[PDB]
RNA sequence: GGUACGUACCC
RNA sequence: GGUACGUACC
């Protein structure tokens, strides 16, 4: 059953080493696991694994696909996020041999209150961490792993043995050989590897697309750009009009307006931000996407609003006609179509990897209303994750599960996918992967590459000519021989070197640890919560202090001042998630209101309605300064945590 | 919707 | 220090 090379790359595992299991795209890195798990299980009494895995579709997966055959003799349990609702981790895990789950379920438990529902490390004999070149940085895996590395160096007996699985560890962006060993080497530190153990026909294409002859849709949103600056009066207003520079600086210039409450610059730049978004899309996808994105936002007075509206007004039909124009077509997306044509004349089973979840809606959209493709019976549908923004909605673990099912053996044929499934997603028959014009590590490019399983399989780069898009796909082609000889080179190196290594690193990362959580602490502490007021982001009124907020589940910042109701209004009707939470549910959207400017939402907490604040949606104003902050975990005052039965008796009174 | 982190980009 | 996007959790 198991090949050479599997029973190879798990001995040491099987020994009881901590190890990397470093094996390519589809080698069968996850029937090896279970194998070890099966005998690690059958060589003691009482052990307990924990498998870890960084996406919702991969526990399912794991477990249909691979673990399932431990339930012979042993209890295998999964719980991913839209399961979490119904039973406590801690007892679901403990009666249970093997348990999986995304990393960040465990880490909940992990750091729970709740008896039934919180975990040890020491609850688990064995940790099978899927795609562990993830276990870097602040990732959720290495937030798990550094707490196993503070009690190893403390001296706790009894922690799990560490069982990685990856394809690829990477160069951590390092371009020579002495930074890519030293990155090595960190993984290896940080999973607390003693062997990174391995082994002892598809084919590439670069698609170029040149940029279009021309363009009268974008020369119409930059010419209104234009306009739109010499509006706001201001020397030195950035003129890189469509780029992800002018969309950083335009944002900045809006931050800057809002800490200074100037609300024409403000909004001018609002609407700028909305303008280059709308140029992105159209270097992307279709003039009508990008048209659909500008006619949305003015659909949805003021002086500025009135010029700002009027402006779209006046150039909304030319714009709309230019958007009907063959004429001036997308050559991405012509080059698309040949490539589908060429591919898809039942045969082939795709994926078309795009960086947006709006770009993958998009290019469905565009196949169905591309006349020179019907016909070639493709069979299409969108694979995302679940974020979710006002752009695009996100995909629960239950939708991203039946396109996935109907795609594996050809019900659907064509995946417009995010990054949600660059990695682990197993379709064996899949033959051809396209990346349409991302910038992404070399990681993600060997990631996705590897989703073509099939004989023959056929890889292409879709991107504009002399782009940074295709440098950094050759470059990164040479940094994946990069990190193999790396690998090979701390595969190679003397025990002794290696060990004293290992030991410097891990004692760094838990030193550095103790230095960053030092330096939190300190930001936090610098005001008293009394001296510090919101001021709502879009009209600058004051609508509460820093005392007011208290924290639920560690993240949901909600106001407890039983007079806040008089400075919010309630602004629709009832939310409804997918996902329900164990201990409330959304009720309301809330807006200020003076303004109508979105604050958050209601959350129906048991028996109690709180407010629940957006950062970003207010400027933070303490004695020291005005500041707009994109997350509540770098603000400068103490928020304690929501007591529900505190609130209960003060309300009472 | 809320939160965090990753990747890309700029400083 | 920021911007965008993505995923994950709630
Ligand atoms: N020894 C084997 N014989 C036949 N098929 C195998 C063997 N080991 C794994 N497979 C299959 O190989 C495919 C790729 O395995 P997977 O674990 O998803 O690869 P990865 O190493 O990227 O995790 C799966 O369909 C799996 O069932
Ligand atoms: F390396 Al894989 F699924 F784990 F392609
Ligand atoms: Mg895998
Ligand atoms: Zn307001």
């Amino acid at each position: 059953e198991l090949h050479g090379y599997q029973l190879e790359a798990v001995a040491p595992a099987l020994r009881g080493r901590n190890s990397i299991v470093w094996l390519p795209t589809g080698a069968g890195k996850t029937r090896a696991a279970v194998h070890v798990c099966r005998r690690h299980l059958e060589g003691r009494r009482g052990g307990r694994v924990a498998v870890l895995v960084n996406k919702v579709h991969l526990v399912q997966q794991h477990l249909e696909k691979e673990f399932h055959v431990l339930r012979d003799a042993f209890k295998v349990t999964a719980v991913s996020g839209d399961s979490s609702h119904k039973c406590f981790f801690g007892q679901l895990a403990k009666g249970s041999d093997v348990v999986i789950c995304t990393a960040q379920i465990l880490q909940n438990a992990l750091l729970s209150g709740e008896e039934e529902a919180r975990v040890e490390l020491t609850d688990f004999s064995l940790l099978v961490i899927d795609e562990c070149h993830h276990t870097q940085k602040e990732a959720v895996y290495n937030k798990i792993m550094l707490s196993y590395l503070q009690k190893k160096l403390s001296g706790q007996r009894d922690l799990p043995q560490i069982l990685g699985l990856t394809a690829s560890p990477g160069t951590g962006g390092e371009t020579s050989f002495e930074g890519a060993v030293e990155h090595i080497l960190q993984i290896c530190a940080n999973l607390d590897t003693e062997v990174i153990a391995s082994a002892q026909q598809p084919t590439k294409q670069y698609d170029l697309c040149q940029e279009r002859e021309q363009d009268p849709f974008g020369q119409r949103l930059k010419k209104i750009m234009a306009q739109i600056q010499e509006h706001m009066e201001m020397p030195e207003l950035p003129q890189n009009f469509g780029t992800q520079v002018y969309e950083q600086r335009i944002v900045e210039l809006e931050n800057r307006a809002a800490e200074r409450f100037c609300r024409k610059t403000r909004v001018c730049a609002l609407h700028l931000r909305r303008y280059n978004d709308a140029l992105l899309i159209n270097d992307t996808v279709r003039m009508m996407d990008a048209f659909q994105c500008l006619q949305q936002f003015y659909a949805d007075k003021d002086p500025t609003e009135r010029f700002l509206a009027t402006t779209f007004e006046e150039n909304r039909a030319t714009l709309q006609a230019l958007a009907g124009d063959q004429r001036y077509e997308n050559p991405r997306l012509s080059k698309l179509e040949e490539i589908l044509q060429e591919h898809f004349q039942g045969s082939s089973r795709g994926i078309v990897f795009t960086k947006t979840r709006q770009s993958a809606h998009s290019l469905l959209s565009w196949l169905q209303d591309t006349a020179g493709l019907c016909g070639q019976h493709i069979r299409a549908a969108v694979l995302t994750g679940s974020g979710h923004s006002n752009q695009a909605k996100g995909m629960t673990q239950n939708e991203q599960q039946d396109v996935i099912t109907l795609f594996r053996y050809g019900e659907l044929n064509l995946l417009f996918s995010t990054s949600v499934a660059e990695e682990g997603l197993d379709i064996p028959e899949c033959n051809i992967v396209v990346r349409y014009g991302l910038m992404t590590n070399e990681i993600a490019m060997v990631q996705a590459q590897g989703r073509a399983r099939a004989q023959n399989s056929m890889y292409s780069v879709l991107a504009k000519a002399n782009s940074r898009e295709v440098y950094r796909e050759q470059l990164n082609e040479s940094l994946v021989g990069l990190m193999e000889r790396a690998i090979r080179a701390v595969q190679a190196m003397p025990e002794r070197k290696y060990r004293l290594k290992i030991v410097e690193l891990q004692r760094n990362a838990v030193l550095s640890w103790q230095v960053k959580e030092a330096r939190s602490s300190e930001r936090r502490q610098l005001h008293d919560p009394d001296d510090v007021y919101f001021h709502c982001v879009n009209c600058n009124v004051a609508v509460c202090r820093g005392s007011d907020i208290r924290t639920v589940e560690a993240m949901h910042h909600v106001n407890i001042n039983p007079n806040f109701r008089f400075y919010y209004t309630v602004s629709s009707g009832k939310i409804h998630f997918e996902r329900t939470f164990r201990d409330w549910e959304p009720g309301c959207r809330i807006v200020c209101s003076e303004c109508r400017q979105e604050w958050g939402m209601e959350m129906i907490y048991r028996n109690v309605t709180l407010p629940i604040l957006s950062i970003k949606n207010f400027v933070v104003v303490t004695p020291d300064e005005k500041k707009k902050y994109k997350k509540w975990s770098t603000v400068t005052f103490p928020i304690e945590e929501f007591s529900y039965l505190e609130y209960c008796s003060s309300t009472q009174d």
